């Protein structure tokens, strides 16, 4: 199982990759980017910088979110895509273009990946690069923090979806400059899940099936995990729309797990409980 492969790949380093996650706020802060309206800007360091054109365009093969044309330099954007997410096509392939090398590099510390998973990890990479460019790592941790890890408020800030914020709270272990830690998980309905752990080493799925219920309303609850240890969960639906990295083509929940511990962080740890 390639992804299986992958998921230890990405457990094996804190879900946290230092240096394309380097690679991407200093290439942020260098060219002078500022948060909103970063798929113009990302336009213009692409041509500036690789001599790649963006092009918002519709009737991309097979609905794609983007089509890489390399025999004239071209990239297609999904014209359905809001800007946070025109946004993260375009990182995606910047990392694909300006970060290949690095990338290969990253994937060579795996000596056990098979074909299929440095291929499944190549894209895991570059879209972790993507991530960690629109949502550079100290202002976003910064604004984590101020905004009291509010990931409705965040997403607003900067101008992503709800899962796309969720991933990269899940990413923040940077050393001597940690988030919260979290477990991140996502559901379809068919409870297909994928579980991404930083600190632990393990299940109460209801903690993010639950979402299903009440649709792109928040639900919040505290349950038990399997080392004795409760965890306060914050869980949606994402909305099949034109924001977020999950795909359009159905419905997901998408949910955040951390120690009861660390839950006065949370701006969610407020309210009245029952069965
Ligand atoms: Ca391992
Ligand atoms: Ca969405
Ligand atoms: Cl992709
Ligand atoms: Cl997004
Ligand atoms: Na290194
Ligand atoms: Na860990």
């Amino acid at each position: 199982n390639a992804f299986e492969e992958v998921r230890d790949f990405f457990y094996d380093r804190n879900n946290y990759i230092h240096d394309l996650d380097m690679a991407a706020e200093r290439m942020f802060t260098e060219s002078g980017m500022r948060t909103g309206g970063l798929d113009i800007q990302l336009a213009e360091l692409m041509r500036d910088r690789f001599g790649i054109s963006v092009v918002i365009d519709d009737n991309l093969p097979d609905t794609a979110k983007r089509r890489y044309h390399p025999d004239t330099k071209v990239l297609r954007v999904a014209h359905w895509l809001m800007p946070g997410q025109r946004a993260f096509q375009i990182a995606t392939q910047l990392a694909l273009v300006g970060q290949s090398d690095l990338i290969s590099s990253i994937v060579a510390t795996d000596d056990q990946l098979s074909t299929e998973a440095r291929g499944v990890a190549r894209i895991g990479l570059a879209n972790y690069f993507a991530g960690a460019f629109l949502l550079p790592y100290r202002e976003f941790h910064r604004a984590a923090e101020q905004l009291r890890y509010d990931i409705d408020l965040l997403g607003r800030r900067f101008g992503v979806g709800f899962e796309t914020v969720c991933h990269r709270l899940s990413t923040l272990q940077r050393p001597r400059q940690r988030g919260i830690p979290f477990i991140f998980v996502r559901t379809d309905k068919a409870g297909n899940i994928s579980k991404r752990q930083s600190a632990t080493a393990f299940c109460p799925l209801w903690v993010v099936h639950d979402a299903f219920a009440q649709p792109e309303r928040i639900v919040r609850q505290v349950a038990q995990m399997p080392d004795g240890r409760s965890y306060f969960w914050v869980a949606k639906t994402t909305a099949a729309d034109g924001l977020g990295y999950l795909g359009p083509h159905k419905n997901f929940a998408v949910g955040l797990g951390c120690d009861l511990a660390h839950a006065h962080k949370l701006v969610y740890s407020t309210g009245v409980v029952l069965d």
